[PDB]
């Protein structure tokens, strides 16, 4: 058994990592938990196509950097977020459509996946591309208008750009079999691996709340996809209210799946959630351990006992 959730994950070859903010880093009581709790990092915002990339071929990894930096000098690996996504998208990209999009797409992709060549155990390549509800369609945004095979160019550019890296397709409200959205995911996942698309991984952005609800189905969900032949994550997990029981169920449903790498909760304390109002993290705002905390950790380590090995 280990004291603190990276290290207790590593038990069974797996990570448990947070979401890191920049600007959070003077914070000592911030550092002090993410270093001590996690081992692995993904910039919260730093590493998305605004921030990477304000203007045209302007590439700007100052922010990214000190992300990165505090990440491996601190043990951690880390996840690259994200290369192509309709959101987030600098104005002048969101201004671009067909062939000039498509080849801003493919140098985006290319500056940023050089600059981190051989540095990332796994990139999201494509961000949140279904639609929501039931349709199984694909979102609208400038980068479907550009054509259907976008995703899959994504992945082909970003597999030339660096092979060392896992490539993972990212989206939300695809935790729950049943889904519509989940069974298109399924659909496309599945072509791709039978048509040799260069995709190694699919992440779960798991942002359970009453909307979404977590379903026990999730580690049919996961369990699917991992038998499709790639790796599983759960990338930007948090719960509204963190019930204790769900966060433990969604550990429990990784930890039961060979090809479940990992688990990312979005964030540290509840005052560093994107959602804080939710209060959906694993520590308050002192800094404290929530009970959530607790039973991560007993699920990492399979039980709590305190005896003699
Ligand atoms: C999964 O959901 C969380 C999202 O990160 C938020 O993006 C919007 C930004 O205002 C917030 O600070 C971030 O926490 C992440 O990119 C997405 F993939």
């Amino acid at each position: 058994a280990e004291s603190t959730l990276g290290a207790a994950a590593a038990q069974s070859g797996r990570y448990f990592g947070t979401a890191i903010a920049s600007g959070r880093l003077s914070d000592s009581t911030y550092t002090s938990i993410a270093g001590r709790e996690f081992n692995m990092v993904t910039a919260e915002n730093e590493m998305k196509i605004d921030a990477t990339e304000p203007q045209r071929g302007q590439f700007n990894f100052s922010s990214a950097d000190r992300v990165y930096n505090w990440a491996v000098q601190n043990g951690k690996q880390v996840r690259g977020h994200t290369l192509a996504w309709h959101s987030q998208q600098p104005g002048w990209m969101q201004s671009l459509s067909g062939s000039a999009l498509r080849q801003a797409m493919i140098d985006h992709i290319n500056g940023v996946m050089a600059h981190y060549k051989g540095k990332i155990v796994q990139w999201d390549v494509v961000n949140e591309a279904f639609a929501d509800g039931s349709s199984g369609a694909r979102r609208d945004s400038n980068l479907q208008r550009s054509g259907n095979d976008w995703i899959e160019v994504a992945f082909r550019t970003a597999r030339a750009a660096d092979p060392s890296a896992k490539l993972c397709y990212n989206d939300y409200n695809v935790e729950n079999w049943t889904w519509a959205k989940t069974q298109a995911m399924y659909n496309m996942v599945r072509d791709f691996k039978q048509r040799g698309v260069p995709i190694d991984c699919v992440g779960f952005q798991s942002h359970f709340n009453s909307g979404s609800p977590y379903n026990s189905n999730f580690r049919t969900t996961l369990q699917n996809f991992a038998a499709l032949g790639v790796d599983v994550a759960i990338t930007e997990l948090d719960i509204q209210g963190a019930p204790a029981s769900t966060y433990a169920n969604v550990t429990n449903d990784c930890l039961a799946v060979s090809r479940c790498l990992g688990i990312t909760v979005w964030g540290v304390r509840d005052s560093d959630s994107w959602r804080s109002e939710q209060t959906p993290l694993l520590f308050n705002n002192d800094g404290s351990k929530k009970a959530a905390y607790t039973a991560v950790l007993d699920a990492l380590n399979g039980g709590d006992s305190s005896e003699p090995p």
